């Protein structure tokens, strides 16, 4: 079992809303870097913070924020880049754009997450203040 | 002038073979992570090493290794992810595949590079041993 397997499990769990997997395969000490200039932007540390933030995100997006398509999983050292599309409809914003999730995986767990968006102005409006 | 501007300058310079730009906008102390299992794979530090390695790469690929298409430039903290396609024809291998370049940019310079390839088996064969 390799880092791409773990990354695929992570994406499948996001896509299918499997909180059990997400709560288990993400490190309790996860460092999560969310880009941009909206209420969830910044670096967050620990599932104590990240779990509730993911929940608030689901609330703010009326459950519509989604990785609508995953394209490629690529490994480099302990990192995996996943190229993808995400979408959503909330705060009057129709979100549809390319992104990349960067995951750092160690000992079977995602220890660091850095997200990238192709249109950060649109994503910022989506999440809101 | 922002990190995406620097990333675009970097990609344009690779694409047009502008060694002057590359030699100037890449940090002398650049940390360069090349994935896979071929003769250039591993982490390399310093332009004293990276410059000559880029030259050897051009030689090994008969000057054909190319970023054939750049798709999106995305910023997250001091990192920029560039989704792209690369191609080449060398060592009996026709290379054509998606990739992502991750650049860390500080004070106007690229200080760290991490490359990702969609088909590392094919890229490994391309570069060879
Ligand atoms: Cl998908
Ligand atoms: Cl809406
Ligand atoms: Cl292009
Ligand atoms: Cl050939």
């Amino acid at each position: 079992m390799n880092t791409i397997d773990i990354a695929k499990s992570y994406i499948t769990a996001i896509q299918t809303g499997d909180h059990a997997t997400l709560g288990s395969i993400i490190s309790p000490d996860v460092i999560w870097h969310q880009p941009g200039n909206h209420q969830f932007s910044g670096t967050h540390r620990g599932m104590a913070v990240v779990g509730p933030m993911l929940g608030k995100m689901m609330e703010v997006s009326n459950g519509t924020f989604a990785i609508s398509r995953a394209d490629d999983y690529m490994a480099s050292g302990d990192w995996v880049a996943i190229t993808l599309e995400f979408s959503g409809q909330a705060n009057g914003v129709t979100l549809k754009q390319a992104g990349v999730d960067l995951l750092r995986i160690e000992d079977g767990k995602i220890v660091e997450v850095r997200l990238f968006s192709a249109d950060q102005t649109q994503e910022d409006a989506f999440w809101g203040r």
